[PDB]
């Protein structure tokens, strides 16, 4: 596709979020690059707010698709390229296992040469004593398969998984996406992205924040 041609390169990229769990308001920006070339991106995140009133590894998720390396024999199952530069709408709901739930919408699109996620999330009925609101997580390394099938009636996608964190915490994730503009989008066959994933800090960074390291990999077609 022609989307495809704007992911060749080193790409800069804006992740902006504002939250509300349980009525707690907060806000979250990072920056970084992505490299579809070889599925990575390296993005530093910062609250803005103050203190992160949820766990930094609980929003991962929700805060760039359209970065995964596809291999040649699969690229025409690339849907989230295909959306581009006009950018597409991402829509999840995250069921906690015994506990509240997130539901987001991110519009995700180029503003120039920077690829710019900018995220809406409602999170409620969680538990005081929950391992969110009680900041109960590990701070490690993930991996997860990514589920992604056509939904043609809408132009675009729908994407399910579920992750872990060891405090263990599940969450049901449940996404739709749907391009923004008009035009053509590759509709995939079933498959799925590795979404490998690693959070740090930075030794000199006074703020509440999270360093991540991600390599995402489209896979499940022979
Ligand atoms: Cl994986
Ligand atoms: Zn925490
Ligand atoms: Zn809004
Ligand atoms: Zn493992
Ligand atoms: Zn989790
Ligand atoms: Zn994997």
């Amino acid at each position: 596709s022609k989307g495809e041609e704007l992911f060749t390169g080193v790409v800069p990229i804006l992740v902006e979020l504002d939250g509300d769990v349980n009525g707690h308001k907060f806000s979250v920006s990072g920056e970084g690059e992505g490299d579809a070339t070889y599925g990575k991106l390296t993005l530093k995140f910062i609250c803005t707010t103050g203190k992160l009133p949820v766990p930094w590894p609980t929003l991962v998720t929700t805060l760039v698709q359209c970065f995964a390396r596809y291999p040649d024999h699969m690229k025409q199952h690339d849907f989230f390229k295909s959306a581009m530069p006009e950018g597409y709408v991402q829509e999840r709901t995250i069921f906690f296992k015994d506990d509240g739930n997130y539901k987001t919408r991110a519009e995700v699109k180029f503003e120039g040469d920077t690829l710019v996620n900018r995220i809406e999330l409602k999170g409620i009925d969680f538990k005081e004593d929950g391992n969110i609101l009680g900041h109960k997580l590990e701070y490690n390394y993930n991996h997860h398969k990514v589920y992604i099938t056509a939904d043609k009636q809408k132009n675009g996608i729908k994407v399910n998984f579920k992750t872990r964190h060891n405090i263990v915490q599940l969450a049901d994730h449940y996404q739709q996406n749907t391009p923004i503009g008009d035009g053509p989008v590759l509709l995939p066959d079933n498959h799925y992205l590795h979404t490998h994933s690693k959070l740090s800090k930075d030794p000199n960074e006074k703020r509440d924040h999270m360093v991540l390291l991600e390599f995402v990999t489209a896979a499940g077609i022979t």
